[PDB]
């Protein structure tokens, strides 16, 4: 029996591409998390609790999903390699172009995920692809998720009398279309 | 024992004005189905999750009513006739705008079932008129209920505040006076 | 951020000819449904409830399929485009040739399901392929069990004590080898 | 206050017609319930069972229906005049044979009641009308029972196979499309 590179008896050598990319895509959670918590904090900042109550979960959430990551890597019996994570964004002039970057981020994290799926299909690493399909699942819901945030926030037009009403149902745990 | 066109035994034969005209009204029924579901999508194409799923339930409930009457034909040992189903309007420039092809629907709805209920009475075919009574009755609260939905998103004046607090009410289940 | 053509913010633009394809798999969802409805009344004009109950259920399905597939095209921020719907099928001679065309329909259901999945392999849109996966593979299910239906039908031989017994297990729910 | 015919206060007179259609009416309800004893009876003659607690109860349904009926003409103050009851048929050769007269039955029951519905609206009497209205409307999913079993039986074709399972299914309480 063969020993992978972090020591675990190996079923089946991975491509180090396609290892260099499941290892930078645990950094783009890592940092959307920390984003995400930036955001959480903005909110704060501005008594917006229901907003800062959701990215604080989302923080955790994304957080979660690199930690699902690493165990794909020791399942494989690969290496990890946690990375320098870099400071996030944490001035906005509005929470309209906050949410714009939230989707933007959620949207960059699925693309991470693509690009790692196009290099197992590449390397025929069906082990990678189903591993990455719930997740792709996953981030249609958070996609669609967050342009329900964001449009809703966009149709309040900066009137603060409609961004509290939409804090409270956010504070309330309604924040989906269901 | 006579034998109805559709097989069965049949217990008095119906004049085929009326089947018709009963046959249209179905397709009326199954037009509002897919009408209240092109502004159930119209509605979540704008983060209005409350509208969507107060158009969603009506879009399954018209068509129950439709199927409704193709019981009704059966009983009478009459035949069906599935018709081609046009496109619904898909297109509305506000939510009042929406609103307002929705209860002229509802009302256009009632029409039809009148026009079905008149020539039931010319017929003489009291089977009819009673199996459409309760059909008129809750239509009576339809009607009672668009135009509430109507008139409260025409008192919100287009202020995307108001429309946010009123599809909140959708959410929550408050559809009517009550 | 951009805005997708239903006007949501939009995490990655879908090719026209996949937007197209999935419209009209939509239209295949809600033919099925009129077609499994004009069936639900075929055995319901020939007494055999049970059938009716099932085919009344399994048009009710099809039009829950073809919403899901509406809902997945509000996430992707694209316009749906409800189509004209043409008549069903509505005469059969017999209940086995009922279900032949009933399996049939099913199955082009699925070939219709399988051209979105490869124009989505094609244009590399992973997020189409995952949304898919599950809906495939309810597909073999319901496949599996319309053969089922259709080959215990034909083994009945037209012996009409044999639909009786048939008829009264799918009213009691016994739809599938299990 | 005036007295009505049968001693009581009297809220509106009524067309001696109408008063000799209910009291003859009444004798049809009573006649159809001595019919389905007569019917309970031949099944139980023959060991069918299912169909003999079918009629048994269809019989002491029609002389509810009677009872109602001579309750409506003590509430308008007018005499019941309860007549001689002829002897129900009570020989047929054939279940097929019996459940086509149970049909008749049943839709000749209807017509006696739309008759009574008729004289009724060129009397204007609109309380006779309205206490008809749930009558008719249980005629209606009456006559669609008495043609499913009528049917089901014909479908058997006379093969005493099928005869015992639709025999079990009465038995059951399975006496209608559902
Ligand atoms: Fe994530
Ligand atoms: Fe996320
Ligand atoms: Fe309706
Ligand atoms: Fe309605
Ligand atoms: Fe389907
Ligand atoms: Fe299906
Ligand atoms: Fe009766
Ligand atoms: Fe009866």
């Amino acid at each position: 029996v063969a020993q992978g590179p972090n020591g675990r008896a190996l079923a089946e050598s991975m491509n180090p591409d396609l290892l260099s990319a499941i290892q930078q895509h645990i950094s783009i959670e890592r940092y959307a998390s920390v984003t995400y918590l930036a955001m959480s904090i903005w909110c704060a900042e501005r008594e917006l609790a229901g907003f800062y109550q959701f990215f604080d979960g989302e923080a955790k959430d994304e957080q979660s999903h690199a930690v699902h990551f690493t165990q794909y890597l020791i399942a494989r019996s690969q290496s990890n390699d946690l990375q320098t994570l870099d400071a996030p964004r944490q001035n906005w002039d509005s929470l309209a172009s906050l949410m714009a970057t939230a989707f933007q981020m959620e949207a960059d994290t699925t693309s991470s995920i693509q690009s790692v799926y196009a290099l197992a299909e590449r390397n025929s690493d069906t082990r990678t692809t189903v591993f990455l399909d719930p997740l792709i699942e996953a981030q249609i819901q958070s996609e669609d998720q967050f342009a329900y945030l964001l449009g809703r926030v966009k149709f309040a037009n900066g009137d603060p009398t409609a961004l509290l009403v939409i804090d409270n149902e956010l504070r309330a745990g309604q924040t989906q279309r269901g």
